[PDB]
């Protein structure tokens, strides 16, 4: 009952595309939930809004997607070559397939389970790691959330209420488990602080929190941003820029002093599960012995996810032609071994992360549920009714394909830089359906680390370009990709624009700032001409001349008689045997652990008295 602020009365809550991570604060390890709801196939409308579509896939795809494809073959030789290996390649064995039925012995294939005991009655609806063994000629999978949002574009939702119901079932199944063994009606013991994106979506986070509370009726709730748990999962000292790649989405925001800065978040369409279609599109391509692969099926899926989660690497050093296998598991079958080769797609696939385009090529464009989203409007300024989410600069420019990274010539890019403020701006109140709302980011990586980076820093505290470059932190579970931070070090370098890698570029902007700032302040008299309209631009064009002449004197300056100071690239993995999944719930129990939390429980009371408006006065970060 009692309302103390005791972490023992506290449970951590992390949702996502793939599970939730859920467990109390002291808790060595999360339980991480399977956001699944496997639902009858018989109690579901399936006629009109149809797709039965876990059922078809595609070996042969565009011209366009060959080009990459080949593209990519050849940065793979080249890596290969400026180190180790090649060879005879692709010449085969898995064109004569054969297949080895095992006895029901199926010893262990990877991390924590083994043979598939399946679910055949129809008669309820599944929840977690039980729907992923609802065999799908009964059964439909829905997923609740979308990446600690709510997933609003599924087709098999009808409203939020359906939505909610099952985010609730999940949750309360999550919660009642063999090691925190928590029922609904214990619940009000309890407080939760709860993970939210970098940039949430503010409807999303009031319903959760109304729902956490009012529906299951928790005591007071929480929350903190990805980028800052992922923060106090590690160290929380620096100024950091986190990368953080799950399924669906790739998530890069940079962190100073106890802040996400805004102006650095970017959110990439695409991850760990772009990789696992990639991949195996690509096996497909190199004749693999399973030719009909039924992919969106929940049991084609799990294979695929499988094997990529088995054999993907970056690390040059390992790649050879070589000799894996796998158990094809029977929804209605025996268990069916194969033995298979491989050569480079192991690292192929993995590389898409460079070359993104090619993951929209192989998935179908987004087809939300208008009369879903229709019941979660995106949030609004009571007075001004203006989208009042926080709204990135460098997500808007990195969608548009507006990357400095692609800017050849020192002068435009650091016109931009200058220009940033403006854009930031005309973003916040423009006559802003402007700025796509459909459109997908499909920015890589590696350029958009740097745009994350040169915004947080030209944005806030421009000093700070240093410490970001020397602490990426690389987190999520898609990142386990061995030798990632290797090849992502090498591409920064090479895309990194020189003047955006002097180590003393901050020290230079930080001049140029101040004698701009002498052109319109120590000039607060009409400009020298006696009648003017326009003679704002002969201080437009000498603002113009000394960029070009600090821009030069800089460049003059860039010789140095010798050596030269360039900021570092260090990316940081978390050791290997640790999960880079679960920093950001350890980050979040930990804040769960300390004097702060106390200040930033959202009650019951709280809520009722005051709604989503306690948010601007409870909160570890500006509302
Ligand atoms: N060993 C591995 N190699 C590569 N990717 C992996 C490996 N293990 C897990 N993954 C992927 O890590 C991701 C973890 O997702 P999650 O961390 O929840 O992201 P989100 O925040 O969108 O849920 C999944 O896409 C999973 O396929």
């Amino acid at each position: 009952e009692i309302d103390l602020n005791d972490p023992t009365a506290t449970i951590v809550i992390h949702p996502g595309s793939n599970s939730i991570k859920i467990g109390f604060p002291k808790d060595d390890h999360p339980v991480v939930v399977p956001n699944c709801v496997a639902v009858p196939k018989k109690w579901l409308d399936l006629e009109n809004s149809e797709h039965v579509e876990n059922v078809c896939l595609q070996r042969e795809q565009s011209e366009e997607f060959n080009n990459i494809k080949s593209e990519m073959e050849k940065n793979f030789r080249e890596r290969m070559r400026y180190y180790k290996r090649k060879v005879p390649g692709n010449a085969h064995e898995q064109v004569v397939s054969f297949n080895e039925n095992s006895k029901p012995e199926i010893i262990s294939e990877k991390n924590d389970p083994s043979p598939i005991e399946w679910i055949f009655d129809d008669s309820k609806l599944y929840y977690g790691s039980d729907a992923l063994r609802c065999v799908d000629e009964k059964f439909v999978i829905r997923k609740p959330f979308r990446g600690g949002s709510f997933n609003v574009k599924s087709p098999y939702y009808k409203s939020l209420a359906e939505l909610i119901s099952d985010v609730t079932k999940l949750l309360e199944h999550a919660l009642n488990s063999e090691t925190l063994n928590v029922k609904p009606t214990k619940f009000n013991q309890y407080k939760v602080v709860l993970v939210i994106p970098d940039i949430f979506k503010k409807s999303h986070v009031e319903t959760f929190i109304r729902v956490l509370l009012t529906e299951l009726q928790f005591q007071a709730v929480a929350i903190i941003q990805e980028s800052l748990a992922t923060c106090y999962g590690a160290g929380i000292s620096t100024s950091t820029c986190v990368v953080n790649i799950g399924a669906a989405e790739t998530r890069i925001a940079c962190v100073d002093e106890g802040t996400v800065l805004e102006h650095s978040a970017i959110t990439l369409d695409y991850g760990g599960d772009d990789i696992t279609r990639l991949f195996a599109l690509f096996l497909l391509q190199s004749d693999f012995p399973l030719q009909d692969w039924k992919i969106d099926s929940k049991h084609g899926w799990l294979l695929a996810e499988r094997l990529k989660k088995n054999f993907t690497t970056f690390q040059d050093a390992d790649v050879a032609v070589q000799l894996y296998n796998f158990m094809n598991r029977s929804p209605n079958q025996p268990t069916e071994k194969y033995e298979f080769k491989l050569f480079d797609e192991v690292m192929l696939a993995p590389l898409a992360l460079f070359f993104p385009q090619i993951f929209k090529l192989i998935r179908t464009s987004s087809h939300k549920n208008s009369s879903l989203e229709f019941q979660l409007p995106e949030s609004r300024d009571l007075f001004t009714n203006e989208l009042n989410d926080w709204n990135s600069l460098s997500q808007f420019e990195s969608k548009e394909g507006n990357l400095y990274c692609d800017l050849n010539d020192d002068l435009k890019i650091l016109n931009r830089i200058l220009d940033a403020h403006n854009i930031i701006d005309q973003l916040q109140d423009k006559p802003e359906n402007y700025g796509n709302t459909l459109k997908e980011n499909f920015a890589p990586l590696e350029k958009a680390i740097v745009q994350s980076i040169a915004n947080a820093s030209i944005t806030a505290d421009v000093t700070r370009m240093n410490s970001f470059y020397s602490n990426i932190l690389i987190v999520g579970g898609s990142s386990k990709i061995p030798a990632l931070d290797f090849i992502l070090t090498d591409r920064i370098n090479i895309w990194r624009p020189s003047l955006l890698s002097s180590a003393s570029f901050p020290q230079f902007y930080k001049k140029l700032t101040k004698e701009i700032k002498d052109l319109e302040g120590h000039y607060v008299n009409a400009p020298d001409k006696t009648e003017d309209e326009n003679k704002q631009i002969l201080q437009a064009q000498i603002k113009e001349k000394i960029v070009e002449e600090l821009e030069e004197q800089h460049q003059n300056i860039e010789h140095q008689n010798g050596n030269e100071h360039i900021f570092p690239v260090s990316i940081i993995p978390p050791p290997r045997d640790m999960n880079p999944a679960l920093i950001i719930w350890k980050g979040a129990s930990v804040l769960a652990q300390i004097k702060l939390v106390e200040e930033l429980f959202i009650t019951n009371s709280d809520w009722d008295v005051h709604g989503s408006r306690i948010l601007q006065y409870k909160c570890i970060f500006t509302y």
